[PDB]
């Protein structure tokens, strides 16, 4: 199943998340450019209030293929409450192999990619 | 056939500055940060010679770049100076259609848009694209 990327504007840049069933995985961040420094971010799973919007549908690999460039990987800290404890099942169903800190680094990175990026939309 | 580009950077610490290495110059923006000139929404093209501080990121045909950054609405507004006139046909040879503004922009969105990601990569990983 594809992810769904959501967005909610935020004036200068675009805050994302990902839509799975009646919830929002997305980063508790203040603003993209504090996030972006300080390097660490907190995840959120919070019910769909109705007041996101559709930015693309498409097949988790064509986001890590554009977004996870690196075997590396960031140097960006991710955490989560146990409220997120789904993630893994929900957005990586097929995937044995992936854990929950590793489900968190590539949803994170994919989220503040697109958040940075959006920068270039004005 | 045409040549593969060459994507170089600075490291600017926190981000990677990007360019365009052919033969002995350099193409890149004129920013003094990333996300300052990503909000401003215009920048200005320098050709520098090369001084030999650049760090080689990746070779590849100009397709791998578009399709991984001109495939996600950048309203982002490039200008030059006549010193990168040159830059259609060094870096687009023998494609008549590329216009010095089409190729501004293109460049443009790679350079600003690898720059940006940098933010997020281990500072070190020089292929990080």
């Amino acid at each position: 199943p594809d992810i769904e990327l959501v967005y909610k504007n935020r004036g200068f840049y675009k805050h994302y998340g990902v839509r799975f069933g009646g919830h929002i995985y997305h980063l508790n961040s203040q603003d993209i450019l504090s996030t972006a420094i300080t390097g660490k971010s907190d995840f959120i799973k919070e019910e769909d209030d109705g007041k996101w919007v559709h930015a693309m549908t498409a097949p988790l690999d064509y986001f890590t293929e554009k977004y996870i460039n690196s075997m590396v990987g960031s140097k960006h800290i991710f955490s989560a409450t146990s409220n997120c404890e789904t993630i893994a099942r929900d957005l990586f169903p097929g995937r044995k192999e992936i854990t929950q800190s590793k489900a968190l680094g590539i949803i994170g990175v994919i989220l503040l990619s697109a958040s940075l990026l959006s920068l270039l939309a004005v």
